[PDB]
């Protein structure tokens, strides 16, 4: 792992482990999403962050997750290299975008792209804010001045409405509990086990005959740790897609919801 | 990752990540018992396997993992460099061990140390085997011909009698199921999910102001995708546990095992 020429990008390799991989011997969306969040936290340590700034830590405030897209068109088979690219960019003061490319180290080729949607958040009261200027000035020297796009397009399915997932679901999948290791550092669930859970719902059967392409994710509360959670799925369609809804067991509190979209293999 | 000069063992080097640490920012028993699988699967991948051998591809039979013992003396911080040295060695008609010995890059002094026995299984069935002759000769020129133990004391932690879980248990975490994430490439639960499913039964309390310095696990059952589990804790006393898995219905028993915790 390390910093491009210019300095604000940020290159790593990683070889596929044995128990990183599915069915189909080629690596699971939960293992790449494990692996762009390592390769953005080696970007925030290379460039002297431990990602809250000298501001944000003065004044107990934490970048959270609001969005995730990703968009893979061949998964890493076990024992391949993965090479995957992230950079950093200021979206004004609605917050912070982290954008990543994955690459097969052997022959150099696109095989995944991804986006993310960070919101600005007090640590204790949980109250969302917007971006002060203090801490734009902060950053800005991290992230390349003209805008640098994983998703360009001017329709692409990054920036999409996701609306909510009507009763009675198709599938579900009740009473998901996170174990200590589904915990990240501060004790707070990681963002990758909610991906996990929204997969439960999907019947082994599509699993088994399609390859997920496309998975947006829109995070809407934090799930604790005695939280109990109930995976919702309908599908909404060669290519299936799916409308998902994660919610606290009990009132049903809303904790995410987005969508799939699969290719028949 | 590379077999040793002797072509005896291999050895492996794993740079801690950011998702593999606790709370106290040093890795989880189940990262190292994951780093430990993996540095087994390229050891027998260098060998050419595909650890199944080809008179044992043709006879429908597999290895699975009868006991696993794992003893850390410093778990390695995340940015911190992890040397994984790994062998197997056979036990006669028994079965096959393998051994690791986990090392600080840096320094290069002994973090940790594990071993685990594993018993011949019929893939179709689950009748255990006794393990063939024809098997012993394709393994045995990839492991040392003198005892290279990890654990050598005499009579020592890994080869200890486990008794069972009286009821009722002093701690409990009822109603666990596995995900996709918790199952292999074949379709069956990762032996790792058990130890994270034996330890959510111990306390905060005890996680918060201790570390687990051993952990030996039995393993009796296989744990489908379908099934529930119960983890089942009681203190046998540094802090000790006596620790029991079984399924949410009829009460078959899964796991059963202990763990040693110093105060941090
Ligand atoms: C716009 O974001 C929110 O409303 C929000 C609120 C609470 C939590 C999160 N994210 S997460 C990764 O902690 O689940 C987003
Ligand atoms: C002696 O071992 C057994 O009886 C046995 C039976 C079934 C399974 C296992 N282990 S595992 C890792 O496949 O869950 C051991």
């Amino acid at each position: 792992g390390s910093l491009t020429e210019d300095g604000l990008s940020y290159k790593e390799k990683f070889v596929v482990r044995s128990y990183e991989v599915g069915s189909n011997k080629t690596a699971t969306v939960e293992t790449i999403a494990n692996l762009l969040q390592e390769v953005g936290c080696n970007h925030a340590q290379s460039v002297g962050f431990s990602a809250t700034t000298t501001t944000m830590r003065k004044l107990h405030l934490i970048w959270v997750t609001a969005r995730m897209h990703i968009e893979i068109y061949k998964y890493p088979a076990w024992g391949d290299v993965v090479e995957i690219e992230t950079w950093c960019q200021s979206e004004g003061r609605i917050g912070t975008r982290r954008d990543w490319i994955l690459k097969d180290s052997v022959t150099g080729e696109v095989t995944g792209r991804a986006t993310s949607k960070w919101v600005m958040m007090n640590q204790d009261t949980r109250r969302l804010q917007k971006v002060s200027d203090d801490v734009r000035d902060e950053y800005l020297v991290f992230c390349p001045q003209e805008p640098r796009l994983a998703f360009p397009e001017e329709n692409n399915r990054s920036l999409k409405k996701i609306p909510k997932l009507e009763d009675p679901a198709q599938y579900s999948m009740i009473g998901l509990k996170p174990r200590r290791a589904d915990l990240d550092m501060n004790q707070h669930v990681n963002n990758v086990t909610y991906i996990g859970w929204v997969l439960e719902s999907i019947p082994q059967e599509i699993v088994d005959t399609h390859e997920l392409q496309v998975i947006t994710l829109d995070y809407r509360r934090e799930c604790q740790q005695d939280d109990v959670v109930d995976s919702l799925t309908t599908t909404t369609s060669n290519d299936s897609q799916f409308l998902h809804l994660l919610r606290l067991s009990g009132d049903g509190q809303e904790i995410n919801r987005g969508t799939t979209l699969w290719r028949k293999k």
